[PDB]
């Protein structure tokens, strides 16, 4: 359609290349993140709605601001190949002649010349040739498409003159910490989720019940995503997202609404098509600004019993706790054991019950699975790091459920933080005590 707007940064794609070739020529970094590769080789293919959240369109987004379709990347010690259709090219050029550069920038420009475009793919043989013939990629990637499949014609018959390895990690220490814009463009996203959440979702959900609306979960969430589509709705003084550009705003994902019974806390749940029910509900939102993610996640309760809400209120109690642990030095997998600590000498009860891991990273990847909280992960937690923090018990049981009653519930915290020296701070932070998301009929 329309000539969109593109905002390429040349300072900052030369920034963040440099700070990729400085881990990457780091001795120890070389060695182990980007296991001793000579040139890194990306490649993204048709583009796909559905796949947002893959390396190689992280690289892009991360450098250019945006992804490339059907565009290959050859990294160098000193030298970016970018090699792209001509028409695409065109929004590059400027890179190649600025000031601070990081590397060589060379740019092969993709015709209508089928021949010609056969001896560009050849040129990024040549140049792995050149080399120690260890090439880094990102293993998990898919792809498809007319461009793939003509770069695979020339690729694949070579490919055992070359050690491929994974240099998935070499990125992931670099996306890790997030900058000035980085951490603004989180927060902004943040702070829509929790305004739809606070003064959309709450507020539907609690007249829903309230009335003994019938609707079902998966209505109820395509109602929510059809927000997006009102611009009027977020330019509301109530919301205070004046500052927020609203086309370069989008869902992470389906918003997740459960109930009655049927709870499922792993990020990969997606929501049904029974029922709400007016016991315990769960929902988990979240928007991306410019590309980067944030995430939101609340329990709200319907006549509940004490036991329902003395468990929540240690939900909400272990979660300060987390948030706490979660500084600068800390390491991931002492973070887990902490909180697991906690509900051992407090609540051992709780334990089968207890979440196997307390999220990840969040960026413009929706989950950075090297910043997995669980209590392997020896690495180490540093200032400028975003997470996703999701902490919860399932499969806890009602004591006197009601012939028509769930014999069965569950109880969800997450909320996007920032990783500081101190205290982190929680972008989406929302009154989450007992008495602010129960309903009394």
């Amino acid at each position: 359609g329309a000539m969109a707007e593109y905002e390429i940064d040349e300072i900052t794609f030369h920034k963040r290349l440099g700070i990729l070739l400085t881990s990457w020529k780091n001795e120890e970094d070389g060695k182990t993140l980007f296991q001793d590769c000579d040139s890194i080789l990306v490649t993204v293919g048709a583009h796909d709605d559905t796949n947002p959240y893959q390396k190689s369109t992280a690289l892009h987004t991360w450098l250019l601001g945006y992804e490339f379709p059907s565009t290959l990347i050859l990294l160098e010690k000193h030298r970016i190949t970018i090699l792209t259709s001509v028409n695409k090219a065109n929004m590059l050029t400027k890179l190649a002649e600025t000031k601070g550069a990081a590397a060589d920038v060379n740019i092969l420009k993709r015709t209508k010349d089928a021949e010609e475009n056969k001896k560009l793919f050849e040129k990024i043989i040549e140049y792995i040739r050149a080399t120690n013939k260890k090439v880094g990629v990102f293993p998990k990637d898919k792809t498809q498409g007319k461009f793939i499949n003509e770069w695979d014609s020339i690729f694949e018959p070579v490919k055992s003159e070359f050690n491929l390895v994974d240099a998935s990690l070499g990125l992931a220490k670099c996306l890790a910490i997030k900058d000035e814009q980085e951490l603004a463009n989180i927060k902004g996203a943040s702070r829509v989720s929790v305004a739809v959440m606070s003064k959309y979702f709450v507020d539907e959900l609690s007249t829903y019940i309230d009335q003994g609306k019938k609707i079902t979960h998966s209505k109820f969430s395509d109602q929510m995503e059809s927000l997006i589509d009102n611009e009027a709705f977020f330019q509301t003084k109530s919301l205070k997202l004046g500052d927020i550009d609203l086309d370069q705003l989008e869902w992470c994902y389906t918003p997740i609404i459960q109930s009655g019974g049927s709870y499922d806390l792993k990020p990969s749940a997606i929501t049904d098509d029974r029922n709400l029910h007016g016991d315990v509900v769960l929902c988990s939102l979240g928007f991306r600004y410019k590309s980067y993610c944030s995430n939101v996640g609340r329990t709200y309760l319907f006549d509940p019993d004490s036991e329902q809400q003395k468990n929540y209120s240690f939900l909400v109690a272990l979660q300060k706790k987390l948030f706490e642990y979660c500084r600068d030095g800390a390491v991931i997998g002492d973070i887990y054991t902490k909180i697991l600590g906690l509900i051992r000498a407090k609540r051992p009860d709780l334990e089968p019950n207890f979440v196997r891991n307390l999220g990840a990273g969040i960026g413009i990847e929706f989950r950075e699975s090297s910043l997995l909280v669980n209590a392997k992960n020896p690495r180490v937690l540093q200032a400028g790091m975003t997470l996703n923090l999701s902490i919860g018990f399932g499969n806890l049981i009602n004591p006197h459920p009601k012939n028509s009653q769930s014999k069965e519930y569950a109880l969800l915290l997450i909320d996007t933080i920032q990783i500081t020296r101190s205290d982190p701070i929680v972008f989406t932070d929302s009154p989450k005590a007992q008495g602010d998301i129960s309903y009394f009929f």
